[PDB]
């Protein structure tokens, strides 16, 4: 139940960002990385000592963020897909807590994105957004 404004912000921020999704994707990386490094070792070439590469591993990323904004409105009929990704992050090693880095992440890479227009009901409408997805995915850790 997000309404009609913040709908939009979202919309219209993500289409700023959809001009260049890997070149947005991976300035969230790269601070997802900086904060929590750990996680460089689950990629293909991600350790000192199969995997998912890295840039169609952002492809992917976006492709569900992309998801999310086109159902902003209601988010209800992703459940089932997103509590599934959520196990599957889950199996391979990735603790919920780093979803919530990723959130970090993704604020950050918007405030790079929009400056200014990245106005603090944007801000608000994202983090709303994307906490609705991680309550989704967090079914899958029994975790919600
Ligand atoms: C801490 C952040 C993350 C790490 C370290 C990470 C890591 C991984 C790993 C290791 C896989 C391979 C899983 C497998 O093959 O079974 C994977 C798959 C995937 N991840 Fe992530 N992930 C992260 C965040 C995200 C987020 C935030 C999204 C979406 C919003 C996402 C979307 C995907 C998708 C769509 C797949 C493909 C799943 C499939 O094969 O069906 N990831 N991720």
């Amino acid at each position: 139940h997000m309404e009609r404004p913040e709908s939009e912000l979202i919309r219209q921020s993500w289409r700023v960002v959809s001009r260049s999704p890997l070149e947005h994707g991976t300035v969230l990386f790269a601070r997802l990385f900086a904060l929590e490094p750990s996680l460089l070792p689950l990629f293909q070439g991600g350790g000192q000592f199969s995997s998912p590469e890295f840039l169609d591993h952002i492809r992917k990323v976006m492709l569900v963020i992309d998801a999310a904004v086109t159902n902003v409105e209601d988010l209800s009929s992703l459940e089932e897909y997103l509590t599934s990704l959520g196990r599957k992050h889950r199996a391979v090693g990735v603790r919920l807590s780093s979803f919530s880095t990723v959130g970090e992440s993704l604020l950050y890479m918007l405030e790079k994105s929009l400056g200014p227009d990245f106005t603090p009901a944007t801000r608000t409408a994202w983090s709303r957004l994307y906490g609705a997805v991680v309550q989704a995915m967090s079914r899958g850790w029994d975790g919600e």
